[PDB]
């Protein structure tokens, strides 16, 4: 009926790798600056008609980030959609360390950040050379990461978290912008990570959590897509369901020990922890749910 692309997982793991090699993707630093031009860049090269929303957004503490929201849009005229998002920032205090001298030290984000965006990467080069019916959107979130730090006595709000997602939520790069589902990706590129069905997204969009992960079990990925609900987490979709309205599942690990991988939020995240079969996993996933949508 469709045949669907094949997902190249040396040629995702490499875009996830090209990031962390800028170093850290912390707001306001000329590294943050260079990838997010490298991102906008591939996504032009791979024929996305490219729409940057630079916002000035605010930070739990007051700090000014000099954001970039990158859109790239396939099929940019047809009013029949799907979001794929994915956040491309890196935290800048590993202050999930096990060792509290590292609490301060910005993480290479390998997974949480990297892997998300390269996936999409991948994901974006494949609908460049065979279109799927309805127009996608990739989509990259700023400042998803510069939420509080777990070291930080005051006020903990839910809203200091995935500020790109919100701004672009509350302010979409095309008046009357309408998808008629999303994706986002965090942490999919985990060594030995297995994804449930996360909470938020069966409350607000479990048809679309349905649709997901039958398309990985009829791709043969039925072991990394459990079917089983795992944690609420609060994540950009949170955001993008609340405010944009449009149904958004989000596909994140779910270890029964860790919650997230044990990288998260240490300075061990970085390419040692990333396995390519995980993006294969997740990227071969996400083409046969947008394929095999009319
Ligand atoms: C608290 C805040 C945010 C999250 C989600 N998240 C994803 C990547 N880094 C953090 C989980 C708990
Ligand atoms: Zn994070």
């Amino acid at each position: 009926v469709v045949n669907v692309p094949q997902f190249d997982a040396d040629s995702a793991y490499l875009y996830v790798k090209n990031q962390v090699d800028f170093g850290p993707r912390v707001p306001n630093t000329k590294e943050h600056v260079a990838c997010g031009n490298y991102l906008a860049g591939k996504l032009e090269a791979f024929g996305a008609k490219v729409t940057n929303q630079y916002a000035d957004l605010i930070a739990y503490d007051g700090t000014l980030l000099k954001a970039r929201n990158i859109i790239g849009s396939y099929k940019p005229e047809s009013k029949k959609r799907i979001a794929l998002f994915a956040h491309w920032d890196t935290r800048p205090w590993a202050d999930n360390d096990a060792d509290e001298k590292n609490h301060h030290t910005p993480i290479l984000g390998a997974n949480d950040g990297a892997s998300g965006v390269g996936a999409l990467l991948e994901i974006a080069r494949l609908v460049n050379q065979q279109q799927p019916e309805l127009g996608i959107d990739i989509i990259f979130l700023d400042a998803e990461d510069y939420g509080t730090p777990q070291f930080y006595e005051g006020k903990h709000k839910e809203e200091a978290w995935c500020l790109g997602s919100q701004y672009w939520s509350r302010n979409p790069h095309v008046q009357g912008y309408n998808a008629r589902f999303g994706i986002l990706l965090d942490m999919v590129g985990g060594e030995n990570s297995v994804f449930l069905k996360e909470g938020y997204s069966e409350e607000f969009a479990p048809d679309i959590n349905k649709k997901v992960w039958k398309a990985a079990k009829k791709a043969g990925y039925g072991k990394t897509f459990i079917d089983e609900r795992g944690d609420t987490i609060t994540d950009d979709h949170l955001f993008i369901n609340r405010l944009a309205r449009i149904k958004t599942i989000d596909i994140i690990p779910n270890d029964p020990e860790t919650g997230f991988p044990p990288t998260w939020h240490t300075i061990h995240d970085n390419m040692d922890h990333i396995d390519k079969n995980t993006l294969k996993a997740v990227g071969q996933t996400v083409l046969e749910v947008i394929y095999n949508e009319k």
